[PDB]
């Protein structure tokens, strides 16, 4: 079977709400609406390119790539206060060669924001993340930004392909090591299963 996914299964492709808690050690997380486009909301980040490496599923970021559909899902527990919170996205593309090179790019990107601080601005509040070096291996790269701040709130960022279909995760908490990497891989163990 080398057939690509098809634009209509890739909600299917995401974690359930059992996953999510149990890669996030909660037991209260809750998804919202589903996400069905690019976001196009205004952000501003000091290094431009690093907008990537900071958020999922960013138009600026995917525009002119060639993706076709893109569904996710943002969970945290309820309240303003919740201890976890995952953005999973899966992006179609037309062939896996255009998938790859999307991953190629954005890698080539977040390496140029590896080890620095940026300055975020959103809705006009504006906050330092600070990237430590990207990791993982091919075709998978992560990173965690750290918010500035005594809080000690960081995300991890990972993003991998698998067929013609990019991963595309950010999984935030205080206690993050390699969540993000661990979604990506289950939402890659389901695509390689379509
Ligand atoms: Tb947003
Ligand atoms: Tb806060």
């Amino acid at each position: 079977g080398h057939q690509p996914v098809a634009e209509e299964r890739l909600s299917a492709l995401l974690l359930n709400s059992s996953e999510v808690n149990a890669v996030m050690g909660s037991s209260s997380m809750q998804p919202g609406k589903p996400i069905t486009s690019m976001d196009s909301s205004p952000v501003t980040v000091s290094l431009p390119d690093c907008q990537g490496a900071l958020y999922t599923s960013q138009d600026p970021v995917y525009a002119g790539t060639g993706y076709t559909a893109i569904n996710g899902l943002i969970s945290s527990e309820p309240g303003d206060n919740y201890e976890h919170w995952v953005n999973q996205a899966v992006v179609a593309f037309p062939t896996a060669d255009k998938a790859r090179a999307f991953v190629q790019t954005s890698a080539d990107k977040w390496k140029n924001c590896a080890g620095k601080t940026v300055t975020v601005t959103n809705k006009a509040k504006t906050y330092r993340w600070t990237f430590a070096d990207v990791k993982g291996s091919p075709p998978t790269i992560t990173v965690i930004d750290t918010q500035e701040g005594a809080e000690g709130w960081e995300c991890q960022r990972a993003m991998s392909v698998a067929n013609n279909v990019v991963v595309d995760v950010n999984a935030c908490g205080y206690q993050i090591t390699n969540q993000a990497g661990q979604i990506a891989a289950k939402i890659v163990d389901k695509v390689n299963k379509e």
